[PDB]
């Protein structure tokens, strides 16, 4: 289809059309990507993704078209440790992504370790919300909490400084327009503290025509829960 | 999702999302549901069908809500017989549906021989374009070009009188309010010929909570293309 859109205002515990990786699950209307145990309190080494089951056509070779997208999505972080960790990202794919191996803590479930920085190694783009930045272990990361935008590499193409509130949802919003081929990212707290970066990519040289759209976290030696709360996402081919 | 929309302005070769069934393939940007020769040409003896590949939640027990849905298409018919045969139907069905043995000609792929009019043996809502009405083979219908609705029958609940035009496409736009429960049909030719059919039905006790929605076409010893050219779906669930 030349558009596809869907919206889950929250997650009932019978879906269908979600892809269930690693350790997220549902429970309470929510996904929980990292493993809680009973008490509901997160764990540490612990890593999982979901992704929407139909194929999203991002761009058409024979057309010259490429998609207008946007994601709206929330989600909250609640640890009892003073340095929960490791993060959310909202993330785009080949159709046939899995957590890659040795994927945990600070590369997200999105990177293997070998060739984390390696761009030319890797098609992923996505947008972290990174809250674990130890200079001793998290080498590529700047040296506070913060949003980043991520092309093929955990080492951001771009990032801005945010402020991690424990069990405050956090609303954000990402759109692509393919006409200034601007990937843009808002995000507000409930009392409308907001943070705002954008990057200029050519997703057709980074993704294939048809990708699948998720979200992906981890919790390595530190952890907390990672817990998405709603989503809606719409697609539509462009003429550019 | 409480909510999912797709459209298919036209369909390229390149499917992801598409279940094919039987016959059915994508030929000149178009979906033919029944067999066609080397030249194009239908041949007797075919049945065909697609669904798309998420499943629709078309009703939700412990919310009470029930699905708004919207299905637009368009079709054409072709054939050098002047009684081509044997028609298409948008349907909707339990999402683990296959083509029922014999369920060829004026079966149209959808019910098996043997259950065809026993209601509670099937699970299937389906609007019909019947253009095949001979009475020793197809005793249920009425004796003339019809569109039906069908709710676990081949017997349809309700026709109306049906012109089919060699070549030409219709528009149809079918659509459920689950406040009134209405099923309506509207078709329309391009010079504005149109042709209305409606019914009254609860879908919570035709069908499941989460359901597949498609096309299924048949030809058995006549014969006619049926070319789906287009197709867009909406479905919200909504408390009413
Ligand atoms: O969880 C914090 C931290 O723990 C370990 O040091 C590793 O798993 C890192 O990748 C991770 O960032
Ligand atoms: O195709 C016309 C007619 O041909 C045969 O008689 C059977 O396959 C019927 O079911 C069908 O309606
Ligand atoms: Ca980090
Ligand atoms: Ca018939
Ligand atoms: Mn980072
Ligand atoms: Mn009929």
């Amino acid at each position: 289809q030349d558009s596809l859109s869907f919206g889950f205002p929250t997650f009932p515990s019978d879906q269908k059309n979600l892809i269930f990786q690693g350790d997220a699950q549902i429970k309470n209307n929510a996904v929980q990507l990292t493993k809680t145990d009973s008490n509901g309190n997160p764990v540490a080494s612990t890593v999982g993704r979901i992704l929407f089951s139909a194929q999203v056509h991002l761009w058409e070779k024979s057309s010259s078209r490429v998609a207008n997208f946007q994601s709206q999505f929330s989600f909250s972080l609640k640890s009892p440790l003073s340095n929960g960790a490791d993060g959310i990202a909202f993330f785009i794919a080949p159709p046939d992504t899995t957590i890659p191996s040795g994927s945990g803590g600070g590369l997200l479930g999105l990177f293997a370790p070998g060739t984390a920085q390696n761009t030319s190694a890797n098609q992923v783009i996505a947008v972290e919300f990174d809250t674990f930045y130890a200079q001793d272990s998290n080498t590529w990361d700047p040296n506070y909490p913060h949003i980043g935008i991520d092309v093929n590499s955990i080492r951001s193409v771009k990032t801005v400084k945010w402020d991690r509130r424990d069990g405050q949802s956090l609303n954000v919003l990402v759109t692509f327009n393919p006409s200034t081929r601007n990937l843009d990212v808002v995000a507000t707290y409930s009392d409308g503290t907001r943070y705002e970066v954008s990057y200029e990519v050519d997703v057709r040289s980074v993704l294939p025509e048809w990708v699948r759209v998720g979200f992906s976290a981890a919790s390595g030696e530190q952890y907390q829960t990672h817990t998405l709360e709603s989503w809606s996402f719409t697609s539509t081919l462009l003429y550019t």
